[PDB]
């Protein structure tokens, strides 16, 4: 038989301008997004936004980093921080799913 | 702009029976398979062998291990060992093209 160990991992470049970066997450220690799952999740890309225009992200995608950050087992609050203290260029480490 | 870090990973289950695994292999340190590319890749599925009956690994497919044993980095020889070496049931890592 054949199964996924490991999910193909992205990097998204973005340059974030005045509307910001564009997309909503979800999950982490203390707010998982499925039971037993720590994972950041995109939820939601705001039209118009660096995410969007870019076209890249998608909704349902895993944030496992922004930048130097890992986001692999942290709480929402890390990953809402980590996001906002971004500058003009983001990088986003995202795995896509398996199927 | 976005761009593959890593690939997604795969593990296949085989059961060896007499045919064996039935796939050949290229590459490895010292039988680079393209230059500057030291990774060991699936070049052939043999008819009816193991491999080929499960339907899972395909031709151009990059053989990360075999079982317990780790062929990112290592000569043809280490290889072709590391394959001969294996008992029944075989576990195979590959990572699939990211196109
Ligand atoms: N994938
Ligand atoms: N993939």
């Amino acid at each position: 038989g054949s199964k996924p160990v490991s999910e193909k991992i992205m990097e998204i470049k973005l340059i974030k301008g005045p509307k910001g970066l564009g997309f909503s997450i979800a999950g982490g220690v203390g707010n998982q997004h499925w039971p037993g799952d720590n994972s950041i999740y995109v939820t939601k890309i705001i039209e118009g936004g660096a995410a969007h225009k870019d076209g890249k992200l998608q909704i349902g995608d895993k944030l496992l980093a922004v930048n130097n950050v890992a986001l692999e087992e942290v709480t929402h609050e890390e990953a809402v921080t980590a996001l906002k203290n971004t500058s003009d260029f983001v990088y986003l480490k995202v795995a896509k799913p398996t199927s």
